[PDB]
């Protein structure tokens, strides 16, 4: 599913991501924009052989099981395929664990490089929320 910008903002808020660990909704929408362009089915293979999955490009080295990332963990206790669903519940619950892991949203290199320090509220501007 490719979400609309405000549609995704609403779904994220519905699932309790708004201001989670102090990160405003615009931060999460911005991260999703640059990680997946709002496409739940996004996947990307990393140099280390792990894969990133879903709207927030969650990585199989630590967070989910895909059966093909040697030496990895599955800390969210989910198949990576669950992160590709039109229903963002699994991605949101896993993101909550990731952002609580110590480095906040810096876990998403794209957030650090493209969202951090910017006017992230622009991402939810105009949205009925
Ligand atoms: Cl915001
Ligand atoms: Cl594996
Ligand atoms: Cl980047």
């Amino acid at each position: 599913k490719v979400f609309g910008r405000c549609e995704l903002a609403a779904a994220m808020k519905r699932h309790g991501l708004d201001n989670y660990r102090g990160y405003s909704l615009g931060n999460w929408v911005c991260a999703a924009k640059f990680e997946s362009n709002f496409n739940t089915q996004a996947t990307n293979r990393n140099t280390d052989g792990s894969t990133d999955y879903g709207i927030l490009q969650i990585n199989s080295r630590w967070w989910c099981n895909d059966g093909r990332t040697p030496g990895s963990r599955n800390l969210c206790n989910i198949p990576c395929s669950a992160l590709l669903s039109s229903d963002i519940t699994a991605s949101v619950n896993c993101a909550k664990k990731i952002v609580s892991d110590g480095n906040g949203m810096n876990a998403w290199v794209a957030w650090r490089n493209r969202c951090k320090g910017t006017d992230v509220q622009a991402w939810i501007r105009g949205c009925r929320l």
